[PDB]
């Protein structure tokens, strides 16, 4: 049971030391795609690539490459696409990628400005009345409506494929007190953050995948669908020991690199999986608890 390794690793200190194991136990996959000089300008970090087997394709026939890997949880019948903030000049085939794969959520861990640079661009419109037109991929975005929390907000937006005159309803989750390569203030305002994207349908197999995106798109992101996905196996199997953690996100590396970029991170995965366990298992009365701890209001 992993509430019992979480303490023998907590009381021993070796956090450090479970990371590094994953660390070298992590798959390697090619990302030839990723490294042509033509996709220089695609990428926000040098060192963060989608494996060629796993990576999202545009349909253009131009260049195809986004900075974007589908995660497939086989036995959790979940999947996710994790990106990269968008670039100034990858807005437009971010929403493309949105419209090609059928999502119904974007998920945001970031804040556009962080330790004073920019981590994304500001790729949604910021009122109704101001709408944003991607030229290169011919989609319109308007802001439909706003709702602000605390440490987040949720935003629905109508996307427009301007060639075709279809329109589609896209909500957007903006985690907002999340800090880059560290971890939420306690799990509950991420658990409530989390049960909200769900509740939502937007981790539905109706929809097409979920895009999750931080600044790199592997460490806050990487926490997201980790935690997603064991609460979901616990749930399918209604037994917290058979969830071995270290084994769900050694899975999700073998299509995108880097996910959880700290020992931190791994630890409040850990932490978040242990108490959202309590709601699986029986106790409902806990997700009231989660919103006022949140102080979501
Ligand atoms: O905390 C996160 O979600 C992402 O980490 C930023 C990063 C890590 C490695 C390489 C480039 C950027």
């Amino acid at each position: 049971e992993m509430e019992k390794e979480f303490e023998q690793i907590d009381k021993s200190g070796s956090w450090a030391a479970i990371y590094q194991d994953i660390r070298h136990e992590a798959s390697d996959f090619p990302s030839r795609v990723a490294k042509l000089p033509k996709n220089k300008n695609r990428n926000r970090y040098r060192d963060v690539s989608p494996f060629d087997h796993s990576r999202i394709k545009l349909h253009q026939e131009d260049n195809d490459y986004i900075n974007a890997s589908l995660i497939k949880m086989e036995e959790a019948q979940r999947s996710y696409i994790l990106t990269q903030g968008p670039l100034p000049n990858t807005v437009g085939h971010f929403w493309e990628m949105v419209w090609e794969q059928k999502s119904r959520g974007v998920v945001m861990l970031n804040r556009v400005m962080e330790k004073g640079s920019l981590k994304c661009a500001q790729y949604w419109p910021q009122k109704e009345e101001k709408e944003m037109i991607f030229e290169d991929t011919n989609l319109k975005l308007t802001l439909i409506s706003e709702d602000i929390k605390s440490y987040y907000t949720v935003r629905q937006l109508e996307l427009e494929n301007l060639t075709t005159q279809e329109t589609r309803e896209i909500l957007h989750f903006h985690y907002t007190t999340w800090p880059d390569f560290g971890v939420p203030e306690s799990p509950a305002s991420f658990l409530n953050f989390l049960f909200k994207v769900r509740e939502s349908g937007s981790l539905s197999p109706e929809h097409g995948p979920v895009v999750v995106h931080c600044s790199a798109g592997i460490g806050r992101s990487g926490t997201f669908c980790l935690a997603d996905t064991c609460l979901l196996l616990m749930d399918k199997r209604k037994d917290p020991s058979s969830v071995d953690i270290k084994k769900v996100l050694l899975e999700m590396r073998k299509f995108r690199m880097g996910l959880i970029q700290t020992a931190d991170q791994l630890r409040f995965s850990y932490l978040a999986v242990i108490e959202g366990a309590k709601f699986i298992m029986g106790d409902s009365s806990v997700q009231d608890q989660w919103k006022e701890l949140s102080h979501e209001d």
